[PDB]
């Protein structure tokens, strides 16, 4: 694991592979790091240069950082990719990392970012149960309750050892400060855009987006309708038990990313 100072903050990352073409850039969700992509990584790096990126405050340095959100996540990873002289690249973002993935796509254009894959991101407007949990993890006294309740629904009774180990053992060293911030940023993201589908339609020059998921349940039909209206959009339900398709089904998700890049 290596680090750079980007925008005055410490960004940890991983740089593997030398195949030519667009670079895979992995972006995790809130309160976990590039180990979310340990399963996919052998397949990704065999295919393309692969850069796994941590968010600010998520690297080995677990000091509390200044408050930040989606605009900073985007500017940090862009500044990192500029420093690494990465040209065109394809973000792979887990759940609400997709908000930053889309902000990055929107900032650089379709030629510098020709595709984006998103993993298990709520595509409807935010359910009220969700918003309720986004406020419970902002609760100093009961943020742990909120997390366990989010986690338990993310697992959905799974037996997949990789997903179990990642949630139980591989996301330590975070607390109220980061979980409350995730509550703040995810809540404000739905409040501002309505939904990530609305977020996508606001892209001036939409690149190729693919949403890969196992958890929403409502509707694939909302996806069919979105794909039928926008040729740049695709999607695939994976059939996994969990909220973590990249960890539960790493080869299949990698195959999807390699497919998405091939098309674009």
């Amino acid at each position: 694991i290596t680090t750079k100072t980007v925008n005055g903050v410490q960004i940890a990352f991983d740089d593997q592979g030398h195949e030519p073409g667009p670079v895979f850039v992995t972006l995790s969700g809130w309160a976990h790091d590039l180990r979310a992509y340990d399963g996919m990584l052998p397949y990704l790096r065999a295919a393309q240069r692969t850069v796994r990126v941590c968010w600010r405050g998520h690297g080995p340095d677990r000091n509390l950082v200044g408050d930040f959100g989606i605009d900073e996540m985007a500017a940090d990873t862009i500044g990192l990719l500029d420093a690494l002289e990465v040209d065109s690249f394809v973000p792979i973002a887990h759940a609400h990392g997709g908000w930053a993935a889309l902000e990055i796509a929107d900032r650089l254009g379709a030629q510098r970012v020709p595709a984006v894959m998103i993993l298990d991101l709520i595509m409807t407007p935010a359910p009220r149960e969700f918003v309720a949990a986004l406020h419970g993890i902002q609760d100093p006294e009961r943020w742990k309750e909120g997390r366990d309740g989010l986690v338990q629904s993310w697992l959905a009774g799974t037996t997949n050892q990789a997903v179990l180990d990642h949630v139980r053992y591989d996301s330590g060293g975070h607390g109220f400060d980061m979980w409350a911030r995730a509550g703040r940023v995810i809540d404000e993201a739905y409040r501002t855009w309505g939904s990530p589908m609305r977020r996508m339609e606001a892209l001036a020059e939409p690149c190729a987006i693919r949403h890969v998921f196992s958890h929403p349940k409502e509707y694939d039909a909302l996806h069919d309708d979105f794909a039928a209206r926008h040729p740049w959009f695709s999607y695939r339900r994976l059939g996994g038990e969990t909220h973590f398709p990249g960890i539960e089904l790493p080869q299949q998700v990698a195959a999807e990313a390699i497919d998405l890049l091939a098309g674009a």
